[PDB]
């Protein structure tokens, strides 16, 4: 039904599931603008596609074609199944629009369907090439953080009663590589040209005239070219043509909300912003420095991944609850510290 | 059946599910109120969708045209279902009312989905843009109350045998943002908006004549045009039609006594009351000072937010019961504190 | 199937479930005499609705209108969809008995799921407003009740070889507020209404004269209001009217059997009787005084919810098991108490 | 629906579920790029049969023959299953195209479904032969690289404050061997001729005339060889061929885009780079000895295994962290090795 559609497909975790592994335990893998661009642009056209031959929608078979009064219900039914697969026989029908515009109407949903997982392929080739290392090596940042910020209360405690910067070095050697940035770049990038190839299909398909459904068809090849008793040609319509055109629509008119969101995501850089490291610039044990913008690397796509998943990071929470309370600035950094006693 | 979609979208956990995740353990994570105004008006439309098709009260298809009895059944059935595409073709049909009521009575159940879409939208962009930093917030606010509740209890104990309000200053530092409640108030706007244009799309259509169901229909186009043995036209009736009436006015009934709950949510400082945190006021680790009314801040979200999942704080509800014994004023507050032993 | 419907409906834990929470673990939070009173007027309607359109005792299609022999299937089967739909339209149909009637025929499904959801109601709006105070409120109290029988027993146990009544003082607050005692007699109160309503309702759709399924329908407007072949009027009987009126006397027995016992629990101040707390006098660590009974306040509410689930509690079942042998008075309390050694 | 069919075969873990046992946890077993070929090669043409006989794009039943006006519908059904079955039977029909294209239209899906099975028992056959001596071996490997990185790193902090090669010992013997990468090779190679005789099939399918479809057909055999009332011949026509040949010149594409990546995954030895080992060899408790290229061997397998499934070591992570920090060269190996502190 109409609403169990619904509820599979935006109302359920559709494509939101997280990575069913160990290994990615509370790591998105996905920014959460990609992760909405991707569940739209491959859940909205199978959507369409379930709605437009729903029970209640669809009156029942997808073309009729209106035999004589004399033909029999089997015989109107080998009309109607002939005239459906000599959509493809351009000799067998005579249609004003062409031929084009039935082969769009009988195959609709396998163009939204391709649509689909053409939009869903750039998304699992991250998730299973370029998501693995991110996730490693986030992984490895947020121990590094829990550590330091471990060793830097520790530190003032004992105080009241190596000091090597890996992860800056980490960081410094990742804003020189770009693998990552250009792997998620052509990704985004295909997607965006997926989607626009939808909208102009779309576009096209709702420009039809709405009378290209009705085609005359001819079942006259074989022994029943000569035959009498059969009409020349017979009054075929495509029926559901009008909810594809509605659907196509609607979907091209999501596809063109979306495609600025994509491009924005294309603007890595830009999206790189308000600094999640520094926070972490007050502790003793954590060189201050940030050294993370301005870079078509994977340094700002890593920032970005921070900056997303690094709230489940009690360090980081309690640093940042810390840097919003210095914005009165009536206590100081390390005795707020101390007093937090958050180590774990 | 009818049963089962009620058990499915009232008397089931529908839109109900707490976030399956360990992030959020416990966290409602959105207001009761809020939770309710979703689950209808989501769930009613899809619950109207689906009784409106009932294998009961569905006689069958949803178009009849009344074919010549000369006419054969796929004649007929030709009839019927070129007439239920070509209620957008207005060339086809010639009706009293136009073809806006027919395109609605087709379009009913794609009408009511896309409106439960549009009002799910805005709580699922909560829930994945402002949830998660509320919930850590949450989460280190009730994390402080227990750690100050425990040393206040032991600090009693050692007695009877830092300190520095490091949440007080986080709220005050809340006081002055306010994305998240900027955020509220528009998600909730746009839902009251969404429900404002449902209703009047419902007034409309219930108040249509109960009689532009029926249209008139020509299978006129094409080889048929100059056909003789056709008739002109038919008289085609969309079934359900009153059935779809009636379901739309249930549903504006139910949205316009949901708006004013919407309105009434807008307003969060009225609702900001009972303060949570007066409790609190009695510990002597804890200063003696709510600062919590009177803004359009963040806030008085917060406050609400604390106010609906604070229950579930062991300490919290420890000096509920305090404060409620205080009313007899028979004993003292630190001694009950000292007597209830509720450390963990 | 029937039987499939009996095991869902009544056989099974249909609105039986526990919360699904570990907020409340083994806490009803649901007086048994409510949820049996919920259960009954919520699945008796939706086991109705079921049954009246069970494959086996349904012949078929709701309503047959016996169009002329000359009408072909699907002639007789536009005859029989118009005046389905044109129940509603009165100008279409004349009928002895008038238009409610029908209406009453086509959506008794509708009703009676619409008199189950009202049912549900109340009891959802008890769950989600005044269930978790209740509940954390009891589970204090079940951890003082533990806590002091603990203490108690230690101190036996030490002399073989604070003492403030905080959970007395809770309860003497509680006996002041009435919010949830007046919620929950409104919330009775509204589903004794609707039972009301409901009976009415049924006993009306029952008091028919059962000929008023029987329906004249005219298919006289439009192209086909001036044709001559087809008749001014066709006999249309709505099937199944006859089992709903059977269903519906069997839900009105079932309300007005129930009606008393919502009734009797509107009076909640005799109910609370068998002083629960009258068998924990006898601990030296609880002072020796009830004072609960005769009060339209929250106090009763509560004696009421421990009833219901103190059986559940080890201290509380070692009391009762004391008091009970007290019965013949062989032995000493404290004696037993200290034999039984009970306190985990 | 096309929708289920999409979620099932695409969106779905189809053939990607990990090991369902003990024996393998984290471990692929088989390289990414080899999964991908599988799941392609299987779950297309499987999602292909689907579609062509969806709900939707299916017009109703698979052939249509036409019977005469006189015939009643059972004869004509009788005639289109007799055609039906005599697509075999040479004698009863007469097609231009012959009766190969005949078979091929009516066994399409046993076709693919052939094809699927054969794609999946290559990798069926390595999953249940050498898939377990490679995850022993593998799992050996990883265990003896967290030993001696535990040993070095606990040598690093004795000095702050046995010695044998087993692993390089074991991967030089294993550089003799080679039965795994023969078995692989054959595998891979299998696959690859499979895939070519698909596209060989799908190319001769797609390039029928399009009308084979259309063949005549003769029920006269029997006691029907002399009758007279039955037509000598009918007019036949295998519905959904266009359907089929669309798909089919789908899986073509499909399969010669996937066939050049077979043939790179032939040439493991190119494959074998970006050493896995080279990153150990810093460890003073590693010798400082990769001899791991340019082989024919099982060596190369296991590079490729290693660098597939390794990034779930610890110890491996560290290295190459390591090793991405000496890239600046600021700091030492050990001094980092030391401070890094990640034994477990
Ligand atoms: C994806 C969207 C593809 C849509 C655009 C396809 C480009 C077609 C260009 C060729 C057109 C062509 O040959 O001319 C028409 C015949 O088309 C044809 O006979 C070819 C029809 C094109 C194929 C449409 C079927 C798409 C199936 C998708 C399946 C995906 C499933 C994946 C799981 C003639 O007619 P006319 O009207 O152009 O001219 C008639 C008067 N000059
Ligand atoms: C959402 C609710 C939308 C309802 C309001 C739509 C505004 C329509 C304004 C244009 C009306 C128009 O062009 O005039 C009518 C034709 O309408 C048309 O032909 C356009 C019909 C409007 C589209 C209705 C279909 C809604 C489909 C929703 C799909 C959602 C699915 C999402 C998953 C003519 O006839 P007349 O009677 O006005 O005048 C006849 C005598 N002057
Ligand atoms: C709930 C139970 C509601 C039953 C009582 C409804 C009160 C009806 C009062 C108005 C009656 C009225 O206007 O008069 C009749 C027409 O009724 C009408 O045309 C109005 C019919 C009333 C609506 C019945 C449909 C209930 C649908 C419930 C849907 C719930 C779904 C929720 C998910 C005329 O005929 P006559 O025989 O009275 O006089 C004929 C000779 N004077
Ligand atoms: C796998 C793909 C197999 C396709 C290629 C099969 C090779 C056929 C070679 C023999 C052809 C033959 O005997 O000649 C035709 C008859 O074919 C026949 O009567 C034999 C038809 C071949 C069998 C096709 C059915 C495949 C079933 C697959 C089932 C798999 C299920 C596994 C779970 C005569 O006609 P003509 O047109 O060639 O000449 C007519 C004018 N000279
Ligand atoms: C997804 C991508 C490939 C879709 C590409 C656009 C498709 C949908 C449409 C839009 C405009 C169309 C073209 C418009 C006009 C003509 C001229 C005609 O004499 C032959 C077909 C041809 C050349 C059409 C082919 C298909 C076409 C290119
Ligand atoms: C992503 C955005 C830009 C998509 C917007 C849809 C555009 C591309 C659509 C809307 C209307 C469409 C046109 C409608 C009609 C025709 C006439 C036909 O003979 C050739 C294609 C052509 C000229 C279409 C080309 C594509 C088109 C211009
Ligand atoms: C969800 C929102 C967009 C719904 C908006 C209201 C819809 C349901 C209805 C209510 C009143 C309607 C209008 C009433 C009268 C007319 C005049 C007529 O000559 C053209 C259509 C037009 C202009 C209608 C268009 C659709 C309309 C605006
Ligand atoms: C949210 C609340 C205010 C909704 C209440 C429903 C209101 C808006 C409904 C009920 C009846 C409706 C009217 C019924 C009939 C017509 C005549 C038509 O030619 C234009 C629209 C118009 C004038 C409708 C406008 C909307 C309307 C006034
Ligand atoms: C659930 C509640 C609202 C049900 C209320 C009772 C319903 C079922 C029935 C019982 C008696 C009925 C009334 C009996 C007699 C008449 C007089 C007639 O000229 C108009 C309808 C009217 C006024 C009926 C309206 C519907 C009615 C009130
Ligand atoms: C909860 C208990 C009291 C319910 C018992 C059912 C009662 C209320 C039912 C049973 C028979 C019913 C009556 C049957 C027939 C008529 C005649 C009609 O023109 C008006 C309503 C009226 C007068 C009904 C009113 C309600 C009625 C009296
Ligand atoms: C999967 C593998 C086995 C498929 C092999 C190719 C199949 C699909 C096709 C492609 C070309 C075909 C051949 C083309 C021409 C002829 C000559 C004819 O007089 C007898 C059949 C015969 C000999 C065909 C047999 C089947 C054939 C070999
Ligand atoms: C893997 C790649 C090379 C597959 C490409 C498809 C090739 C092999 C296909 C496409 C068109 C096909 C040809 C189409 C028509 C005929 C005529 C027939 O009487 C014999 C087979 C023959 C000659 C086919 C042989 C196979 C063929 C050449
Ligand atoms: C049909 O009859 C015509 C008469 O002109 C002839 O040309 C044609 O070949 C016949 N067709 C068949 C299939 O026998
Ligand atoms: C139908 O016949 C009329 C006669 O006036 C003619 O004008 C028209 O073109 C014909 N239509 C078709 C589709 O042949
Ligand atoms: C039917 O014919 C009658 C004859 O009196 C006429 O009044 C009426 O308008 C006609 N109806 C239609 C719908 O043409
Ligand atoms: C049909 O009749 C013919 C007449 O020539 C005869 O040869 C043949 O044997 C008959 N067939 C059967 C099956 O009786």
């Amino acid at each position: 039904a109409i609403a169990q559609l619904a509820t599979e497909y935006v109302f359920s975790d559709f494509l939101l599931k997280e990575p069913t592994e160990p290994k990615f335990k509370g790591l998105r893998l996905e920014l959460a603008v990609d992760k909405m661009v991707t569940c739209i642009a491959v859940g909205l056209p199978l959507l369409l596609i379930s709605l437009a031959f729903a029970q209640e929608i669809s009156i029942g078979t997808q073309i009729s074609c209106f035999s004589p009064s004399s033909f029999s219900w089997r015989q109107a039914a080998f009309v109607d199944s002939y005239c459906w697969a000599a959509v493809q026989q351009k000799n067998s029908l005579q249609s004003e629009s062409g031929n084009l515009p039935l082969w769009l109407h009988k195959f609709f949903p396998y163009i939204l369907l391709l649509f689909a997982i053409l939009l869903y392929l750039p998304p699992l080739f991250w998730r299973f090439a370029a998501a693995p290392h991110i996730c490693s090596d986030l992984k490895f940042i947020m121990e590094e953080l829990d550590k330091v910020y471990n060793r830097a209360i520790k530190a003032a405690k004992s105080a009241r009663d190596f000091k090597y910067p890996i992860v800056e070095q980490y960081l410094k050697t990742k804003k020189n590589s770009n693998n990552l940035i250009i792997k998620y770049i052509s990704c985004r990038l295909l997607t965006l040209i997926i989607i626009l190839l939808a909208c102009i299909y779309l576009g096209y398909y709702f420009s039809l005239s709405s009378l290209s459904d009705e085609f005359v068809c001819s079942i006259k090849s074989g022994i029943l070219r000569n035959d009498s008793t059969v009409p020349d040609q017979f009054q075929c319509k495509l029926i559901a043509v009008g909810i594809f055109q509605l659907l196509s629509v609607i979907n091209l008119v999501v596809y063109v909300l979306l495609a600025p969101v994509v491009v924005y995501t294309l603007f890595v850089p830009f999206r790189q912003k308000t600094d999640v490291l520094k926070v972490y610039e007050i502790l003793p044990t954590f060189d201050v420095l940030h050294f993370k913008s301005e870079g078509y690397n994977d340094l700002s796509l890593y920032n970005l991944f921070l900056e997303e998943n690094i709230s489940e990071v009690k360090s980081y929470k309690c640093l940042k609850v810390l840097e919003n309370i210095k914005s009165s600035g009536q206590g100081i950094d390390p005795m707020l510290l101390l007093t937090n006693l958050g180590m774990i």
